């Protein structure tokens, strides 16, 4: 593997849970962010823009606790129109969280409610 990612806990979520993502090893990246997106039928990235966080790493690591509601209000491209309020329980995928830098790099890590 490119880099090592695990994330706990990570099954058994409900409504108002914070997860403790984490990260180690680095070459390639100089940056790293924890986004978070909702893949449906046409597979537009309707991605949320408050849940971000985006800062440097501290020498090789970089851990960051981020927030999972049941619902929130996507967002398609710069250009838009808003598609709103969309539940991830009822789209085919569903939601995957994504870490990666600004290079290229990728590595998926899928969730399971109780």
């Amino acid at each position: 593997a490119s880099a090592a990612v695990s994330v706990s806990p990570a099954t058994g979520l409900a409504d108002g849970a914070t997860v403790t993502v984490s990260a180690s090893g680095f070459a390639t990246s100089t940056s790293a962010t924890a986004l978070q997106c909702a893949i449906l039928a046409d597979g537009r990235g309707a991605c949320n823009v408050a849940e971000f966080h985006d800062f440097s790493l501290s020498g090789g690591e970089g851990t960051t606790s981020v927030v999972v509601r049941r619902s929130f209000t996507g967002y398609v491209m710069p250009d838009g129109p808003e598609v709103g309020a969309v539940d991830c329980d009822t789209a085919p995928g569903g939601c995957e969280i994504v870490v990666g830098g600004n290079t290229g790099e990728y590595g998926n890590a899928a969730i399971s409610f109780g």
